[PDB]
Order: C-alpha cells, then structure tokens, then sequence
C-alpha cells in the first residue's frame, strides 16, 4: 500500500573518520551547508514518489544521515544493525528508538556479530528472497539469524572491492524483475549465483565509470529511479527497461562513500505471498 521512507538531515554532518576508502583525505572536505542544500533536493525528490519520515540527528554521529545502515525491515519487524565499526556503534541506540516508536518489533544481533542493515541487504522486489552481502561489514555468520527472524530464504553475496563495500553501493533490486549492479563488486560464485536466478535480458550491469559515481545507489519507487550523476549510456538503458530516471548532486555524500540509496530506508516493507 503506502510507501514510506526514512531519512535523517545533515545538521551534524561531517566527513570526522575513515572507515572505507572514499573517506581516506576528505576529513573536514565536506562543505555542510552544500550537504544540506544536496539533502534537501534529494529529500524533495524522494517525496513527490513517497511519504518521507526523519529521525532526528544525533551530534557526533555524522554518519547517522545513512540511514540505510540502521537496521532491516520486513513488515512490522526490523533486524537493527550491529555495526562493524565503533565510529557508527553510537548510532543504535537512536536508531532503536525510532524503530520502537513507531511501531516496530526489534530483533538484536549478539553484540560482536556485525550487520549493516538494509545497505547491505536487499529484498527481491517480489519478496522471493532476501540478498545478503558481506565480506566488509556485515558477517556471514549473521544471515541464518535474519533468515530466521524474518522467514526468508538469504541468498548470501560476497562483496571483493573495498570500494563497494555495503551490498547497496553495487546492488539494487528494481521492479518488473530488474536489477540494477556492478559484477566486479562480487566474487565468481557470487557471480553465477545472481545469474541463476536473474537472466540476462533483466540485468542492467553497470561499467566502472557509473559504478564509482554510485550509479547502484539507486532509490526505485516504482517506475522512478533516483540517483547521483550517470552517463547517459545506463540512463537509455534504465529508459528501454521501463524506467524514469531522476539525478540529484550527492557529491559531499560520496565524501563519506554514500549516495541517495544509502541516506533512506524504506520502512514499509510487505510481507508478500
Ligand atoms: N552506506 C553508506 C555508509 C557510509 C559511512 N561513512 C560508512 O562508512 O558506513
């Protein structure tokens, strides 16, 4: 039914730590108030598709503003993220209380076993099956929990590029069977895993070029796409496949390795039969 979104503004935003590789050199690189004014078109984008709901930031959580990362939704239950790295730890409890405020039931990972959340794991549109990665951030080890928890099959994906290090940065399930990624973000087997089930005339496979801009960190609501600058090459190809394509500026999110998928979450997600 209604499509909802969560978002989380710049107030507090800076680039404070490297923790993936698009942050080595750009610590204090990020201009706040274009952050807000690149936030807000996105924001405005987003909205005239779907309902958008914030949290509010927390100061000294920069990254707080991806709140791809801040847990796993699958109808009124959420998997909250455990975060690999301390830098992002301080965000959980915020996130927990949003997700318990508005009507959520939170599962809670052991605390030495990561998960990042919806940026590294995405539905199959159709709700056939959960895609999991990891290999940078979220464990392995973590995907029987979620299959469980959830009552989904998790189709597990090894992410090999320290660049494309969340699933969402490589990855994106799109309606009408479609999916939207970068090969070389994956191992081999992971690889021929994706192509067993999705054939070819339904893969949409990026080039290095758009990949680094973050072209897979797409937003689908439906027959609309919303993402940072790409070549017009992936956007006659998005057009052929059925979809409208809509570009917003994120260059001072890619300063922290983000774009427009890793700063929502789309919080309504339907348990389908
Ligand atoms: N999905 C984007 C997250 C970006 C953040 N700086 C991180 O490294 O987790």
């Amino acid at each position: 039914d209604d499509i909802r979104i969560l978002m989380c503004p710049p107030d507090h935003y800076d680039v404070d730590y490297v923790i993936n590789p698009w942050m080595e050199g750009n610590i204090h690189k990020s201009s706040q108030e274009r952050a807000v004014e690149q936030w807000k078109k996105l924001h405005q984008t987003i909205k005239e598709c779907a309902i958008v709901d914030l949290v509010k930031p927390a100061k000294g959580w920069p990254d707080m503003v991806f709140t791809a990362n801040a847990g796993l939704v699958l109808g009124e239950n959420v998997v909250l993220s455990r975060f690999y790295h301390k830098e992002r730890q301080g965000e959980e409890p915020y996130f927990k209380a949003w997700f318990e405020e508005n009507g959520f039931t939170v599962y809670e990972l052991p605390q030495d076993l990561p998960f990042e959340g919806a940026g590294d794991a995405l539905f199959d549109r159709e709700g056939r099956w959960l895609w999991a990665g990891y290999g940078f951030r979220s464990e392995l080890d973590s995907h029987p929990y979620i299959a469980k928890w959830l009552d989904t099959e998790v189709v597990s994906l090894r992410l090999i590029d320290e660049r494309f290090y969340h699933l969402d940065t490589c990855f994106c399930p799109l309606s009408g069977g479609y999916l939207l990624y970068y090969p070389p973000a994956f191992d081999a087997y992971s690889n021929r895993v994706i192509e067993m089930r999705i054939p070819p005339e339904k893969r949409i496979i990026v080039e290095e070029l758009d990949a680094v801009n973050f072209a897979c960190n797409a937003v689908n609501v439906n027959d609309i796409i919303i993402m940072n600058l790409v070549s017009r090459t992936l956007k006659e190809k998005l057009a052929e496949a059925g979809f409208k394509v809509r570009e917003t500026p994120l260059t001072e999110f890619l300063k922290a390795g983000g774009a427009a998928k890793c700063l929502t979450l789309r919080v309504t997600e339907p348990i389908l039969p």
